[PDB]
């Protein structure tokens, strides 16, 4: 399941990472259609010319907010099925004829979702620097003339959603970096 | 009259600056409405910003070729009336009841005129450099924003007209040059 749990993780893989984990899903729930919706219909410019609004839309966003975080949460959560998948194969395997290996598992799984979390969120930093969407964005390519004014939809709800989404993964990487220090502690 | 002679105007002064005179004439008459007719309304821009296409004509045509040959015309014709009228007036007076005062009016008047058009050209030159219209112009004043693509109307055929025209008035220039110098040097 969603931040899985493999009778190794502690109250903080298992608590918190779970509530987490579904505050982002049910916020990108809440968000994915009501805000991100009209991006693309909303967003005019000011021209004339035929097939700059599209140009301009695909320049200034090249991808998404709302299907970056949704990439970004389910490769979050392949690693917990995979580890879950492999613990129901092993279960079956030993009915149909241990406790390190499972451990080392999880411990590499939780080690891959702090990995995916980070290259997301910097992915996300490279792309959009800043925390915040302007209303007003000038535009100067193929086949706008010289410069040309386009005006976003929804910068300021865009703006919170993106602190909230932001403000999760940072928490997400937090309790994973914690839920890594803690296991290695109690092995050692 | 148009280039009015004065019993004192040479052949250079009688036959041939007369001729230039109706040619320009006739060439604005036949160039007034059919060139610059529609300059105002095929005068369109690249964008949707209204009130745009009003300023940037008003900021790339101060004052229209026609017009501006208008007054020139105006101006120059109206010394020669002027001493028409004053030879009237003394033929008038002396009825009712002297050459060297009409001989020094006309030779005024010629230089009155030569100054007329030597400041007109002038004028054009500073207004409109370069004898060509371009097709394309790029307008930035407020309200358009930032730079705008406006597109002129005939700007061929008008630069022919204004070749016609400038020729026309550069060899009126020379002719009350010449018909100066040649008084001068007949007086003498």
């Amino acid at each position: 399941l969603l931040s899985g749990v493999n009778r190794h993780s502690t109250a903080i893989g298992r608590v918190w990472l779970s509530v987490i984990f579904i505050f982002r899903i049910m916020v990108l729930v809440v968000a994915a259609e009501s805000v991100w919706g009209d991006e693309k219909s909303s967003f005019i410019c000011n021209t004339l010319q035929p097939g700059c609004n599209s140009v301009c839309y695909d320049q200034f966003f090249p991808i998404s907010h709302v299907r970056l975080w949704s990439l970004q949460l389910i490769l979050v959560s392949t690693p917990a099925l995979l580890v879950a998948m492999h613990v129901a194969h092993q279960q079956h395997i030993e009915k149909k004829m241990i406790s390190g290996t499972l451990w080392w598992t999880y411990v590499i799984s939780v080690v891959f979702r702090l990995l995916f979390e980070a290259v997301f969120m910097y992915v996300f930093y490279l792309l959009y620097p800043g925390y915040a969407m302007v209303r007003l964005v000038k535009c100067d390519v193929y086949p706008c003339p010289n410069t040309v004014d386009c005006f976003v939809s929804r910068p300021t709800e865009k703006t919170v959603f993106t602190v909230f989404m932001l403000a999760a993964s940072g928490i997400c990487i937090i309790l994973n970096v914690a839920e890594v220090v803690y296991l290695i502690i109690r092995a050692c």
